[PDB]
């Protein structure tokens, strides 16, 4: 009998455990339970792009718990006007609240959804939140997303700043249960990249294994890092930053002598696996520079027509980074950037700077048009052997 | 100042207008916008597969809203036990709200999550609710997902089912903006495929176009249609349908003489653009069986050759539909399944029924370890040819 009591309402954080899929990605493979830290360690991430937080600690715990330490302005204590408790507590047990939905707090950020710490405490076992703001120690603990006590004051305090520790639920993650710490560190590699500045340390007290990042260069010394075990075939790295129209870009490349196509893209310090409009405009702009290059210095018809851009991809490694108001993404993790005004931003900084750096390293043009020309020719080579075996 | 009074809660479907995309995908590219029309049509598909269902009709308004009707049990109009209004407003105005977190109401069903057409509703500038059931007509209005007036009795009726109406929001969606009436064509077609027996017709009252799919030959048929502009070059689509532990698995396959990979994957009828455990246990499972096959009859050794996954999958068109309870999706949208158990499934039925089709279909059999032997003579040549151009 199919009627008005067949229809059930999961109220608060019980809908994030019935369908834990469309809020933190494969609950099976490991990767939405490193998603787990990735969500505290990105509202971190937002307190340091704030300009607030210059000191971050993830520590995986021996009981597989981790922790999120930063220094940023602490999680607002205050009794919130409409829910009647703390708006600590407001954040850690309600969906979609947060102090992201305007530009007042934060100027740019990556959480974006106001579900991010919502959902870690859903799935989570146990929490616990301890806030240093306005001189004071506030803590709370909760217990499969439900708060033992009122956030309360501890003590005394001259430092501000968020702690958030949390033991991921037994039921939820299956087959990779234990967080591995080469992930963390990948990721808090990358962020240390992203944000110069900014101290990143990585501690493991399972085994004592510890790192500490605090790499200067920005995404140059990214591209630097990631081409380390290749070999670069043209000594300058291009790379600029500019924001217009509100739209901030960032991008930087180089090609090495291998064969494979590394273009990691970000937006606010959220990493896009699937890429997006900024990686659309990327592409876009480094084909129609690469044929302007080609034509204006007299390449052959079939020489340029013959280099594809799929072509100009071999070998290369580029870092793509933006600050965007009010991102789109697809998903609640954030592996596809839809914003499309962000295409256009990206292809035409990268048309005009690209352009620019071409007519000014003339022998990395030379280089990188002769390794584009090889690649087509490769490629042609190959398609006209799989016809002749036809 | 960053306290307590910076943090907002978003209240319902205003989460949803703020975020659409975690909610609906791309609203830029056209493919959320015709997403709207997918998560209403997918709940009359629910109410087809629960047996309820015989009849869908889909149209196309001269004003750009869509509309979906289908003769159904009808949503609730009951009020609602616990939130004092009929079910049918709690599932138009609560994310997270219906009938499919137990199998009381739907043994399988696509929709999971709880949010489809509020979600239509929260990105529809206008909602036209009419319902057919126990004697009477039903009809409520929404705006922006709120209601103008309660679910009302309108005038009596024999039928049962449900009609829903949206006018898409202005705001949300951009560039296409409009209904395409080839998306939907191609997204019935395939329905009515899955579910033999379901009258669904597609109106566009824009220009009298209008189409009626009810194809009874199953997903058979459908690769039958996918080969028929194609040249398949086996007369024997291998076919099987099974159930085991609690998983139903589907699968239909056919290869042509084109170089293509085309391999659709359905969950509960929801498609997977982005694969999954379906697809992976597919893929292994098929160049297992056909590795096996072309060793022990001796193929492999006497052509010498070494055939790859990517060898057998070239020119292959499949179909590959699977039932579960309670599956796993890693977005809202449903692109890939990441439920487990169901790569198993999928492997284990793939490999027993294949098997069995290769030894009763010997001539279907050696065309196709034929059209494998050239694909991997043909990759080892333009293997050959890259490595030497270089
Ligand atoms: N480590 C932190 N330091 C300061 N404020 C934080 C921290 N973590 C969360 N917050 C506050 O909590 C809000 C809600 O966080 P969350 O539920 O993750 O959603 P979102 O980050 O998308 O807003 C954030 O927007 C920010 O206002
Ligand atoms: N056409 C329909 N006929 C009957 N019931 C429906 C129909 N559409 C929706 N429902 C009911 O409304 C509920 C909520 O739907 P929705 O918000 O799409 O989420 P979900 O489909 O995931 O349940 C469904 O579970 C079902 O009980
Ligand atoms: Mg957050």
């Amino acid at each position: 009998s199919y009627d008005s009591s067949s229809i059930k309402v999961l109220k608060g954080l019980d809908a994030v455990r019935k369908r834990p899929g469309m809020y933190i990605g494969d609950t099976d493979d490991g990767t939405g339970l490193h998603h787990m830290a990735f969500e505290v360690v990105d509202n971190a991430i937002d307190e340091a792009l704030a300009g607030h937080c210059k000191d971050i600690v993830v520590t995986i715990h021996a009981d597989n718990s981790v922790s999120v330490t930063d220094d940023g302005r602490g999680i607002p204590t205050g009794i919130h006007p409409s829910e009647g408790v703390s708006a600590a507590e407001v954040i850690m047990t309600v969906l979609h609240a947060g102090g992201k939905f305007d530009d007042n707090s934060y100027k740019v950020s990556g959480g974006l959804h106001g579900v991010g710490v919502s959902v870690v405490n859903a799935l989570s076992q146990k929490l616990e939140l301890v806030i240093q703001r306005d001189g004071k120690i506030h803590r709370q603990i909760y217990e499969h997303g439900v708060p033992q006590a009122p956030l309360a004051v501890t003590g005394d305090t001259d430092k501000t700043g968020t702690m958030v520790r949390f033991w991921p639920s037994k039921s939820t993650f299956t087959n990779v249960t234990e967080f591995e710490y080469e992930i963390l560190a990948k990721r808090l590699r990358e962020l240390s990249f992203l944000n110069s500045g900014v101290s990143i340390r990585l501690r493991d007290k399972r085994d004592g294994k510890e790192d500490h990042f605090h790499y200067e260069g920005g995404i140059k010394a990214f591209v630097e890092y990631l081409n380390k075990n290749k070999t670069p075939i043209h000594p300058n790295i291009f790379y600029f930053s500019t924001e217009k129209d509100g739209i901030g870009v960032e991008v930087a490349l180089q090609w090495n002598d291998g064969f494979q196509e590394n273009i990691y893209c970000f937006t606010n310090n959220i990493p896009q696996r699937d890429g997006g409009t900024h990686l659309a405009g990327f592409r876009a702009a480094m084909t129609r520079t690469l044929n302007a290059y080609m034509d204006k210095e007299g390449y052959s018809k079939k020489a340029k027509v013959s280099a594809t851009g799929d072509d100009a991809r071999e070998g290369l490694i580029a870092v793509v980074s933006v600050k965007v108001p009010d991102p789109k993404f697809s998903s609640q993790t954030k592996d596809k950037l839809v914003s499309s005004e962000v295409k256009s931003a990206v292809e035409q900084q990268m048309n005009e700077l690209l352009s620019e750096y071409l007519l000014e390293n003339p022998s990395d043009a030379k280089i990188v048009v002769g390794k584009i020309i090889d690649a087509a020719r490769a490629r042609e080579a190959a398609r006209r052997a799989r016809e002749m075996t036809r």
